[PDB]
């Protein structure tokens, strides 16, 4: 087993779930093991925002202050005086992993407890949003707050991006933001051939937690939805993007 | 001086022009010397395409065949049976330097002659588009077909991306494509500190020609536009990306 080999080579725990959406074939390795979801949750948060707003409603401008800025605000730190629309915030969140942009959106939908509620509504009994960003990245082993599983993240991302939890024009906006992610070049994208389109959202959290969730479109045929989640056993561990890239390679061979 | 030194270390000729758009301070070294432009011309070509089409017009699907494929077709080779839209062709050309994509775009705007006319229209009397890809990369010393200069490529890139040859929505498309280029990690990008956003387009051609053009954004300040061009004196010469990285570091210091 090639996933066991990766765990060995990288001294890490892997959580993998992959669904070929045209055949229902699956590739699983610890699919039901919890990990901190880290910023992957930003994608589910935008799915809920899109549920709750018309495309036009995304033009609402949000005002905020330096008080709303947190640890990492690459876009949001530029627009304190002009504000940013909900559409611009969704962009920043998904494409740059802008943590204040996530916090701003979470406030607009009613906060972590509200997000949790809406995830339950679409059938996700696993994913447990509790905190704002970046506090949700502090998860100790055994704890269930702000965790999910590779199977649940896959099932939820499919639900919003590809199934009927959103109407098509809204699915298209989510897919477009995720296709044009800036943060994921060394992860799932690195284990897929050039010319296979990828929409992804990365995450990093404590205990060397390193995650990528994605939709992958082969040149023909239906897409694959994948979660590659990882963690290590020391609290301040470093992660290695190559683990996710190599894991992706394994999945693609097993499905193809 | 430091550019001399790099020419001595890498046995090569360097063309450098850099403009700090905030101060109008400039850094130049052989700035009006001609070089084969190579695939840097891809950025300009998308500039022309964007100008001539609405954003919605980019969704027009182009059907192509194996005969449209040339020596390097990382994206276009995958979708012969489905075709690709003009937008997807622009993504392929800019982010992967897909040669067929550039040719297909060039056909849609009226060919090299018509691209020449449009560049003269934007104020570019230097750049001399004459051929398709890959043949445009074959330039012998002293010839002016398919050549430009560092000053002219900076002037033109700025006009499209930052000034008024395009409306902002189209500027955003071109800039985001160039920010997410996959081919330039070892060139200008490698001479700029991590975290500063960089938009770039690379090229390589005969006589060990190796080019990169870019916009570089300090975390705050107006952007710098930069062209680093290079050639060597044997026809079959190899180039070294490290020449381009090191030249860039020089420009950054010269501007600070």
């Amino acid at each position: 087993d090639d996933f066991a080999k990766l765990e060995e080579q990288f001294d890490a725990k892997l959580g993998i779930f992959a669904l070929d959406t045209g055949t229902n074939r699956t590739v699983a390795y610890r699919p039901d093991e919890r990990f901190a979801f880290a910023s992957t949750i930003k994608a589910l948060t935008v799915g809920v925002l899109l549920q709750q707003k018309s495309i036009e409603d995304l033009n609402q401008r949000i005002t905020y202050t330096r008080d709303d800025l947190v640890n990492y605000n690459p876009i949001t730190e530029k627009h304190v005086d002009t504000g940013m629309t909900l559409k611009e915030l969704a962009d920043a969140s998904l494409r740059y992993s802008d943590n204040a942009a996530q916090n701003l959106i979470l406030k607009q939908i009613g906060g972590p407890e509200s997000l949790k509620k809406e995830l339950r509504k679409i059938g996700d009994e696993v994913t447990n949003p509790e905190r704002f960003s970046p506090e949700l990245n502090e998860v100790n082993p055994g704890e269930t707050q702000d965790t999910s599983t590779a199977r649940a993240l896959v099932t939820s991302l499919r639900a919003f991006a590809l199934e009927d939890k959103l109407p098509s024009e809204k699915r298209e906006l989510l897919i477009d933001w995720m296709k044009r992610n800036t943060t994921g070049d060394a992860l799932i994208r690195a284990g897929v051939p050039d010319g296979w389109e990828v929409a992804d959202k990365t995450g990093a959290a404590s205990y060397g937690t390193r995650n990528d969730i994605a939709i992958i479109w082969p040149p023909k045929g239906d897409p694959v939805v994948l979660a590659v989640l990882s963690s290590r056993d020391k609290k301040d561990a470093k992660y290695d993007d190559k683990l996710i890239a190599e894991a992706t390679k394994v999945v693609m061979k097993a499905l193809n």
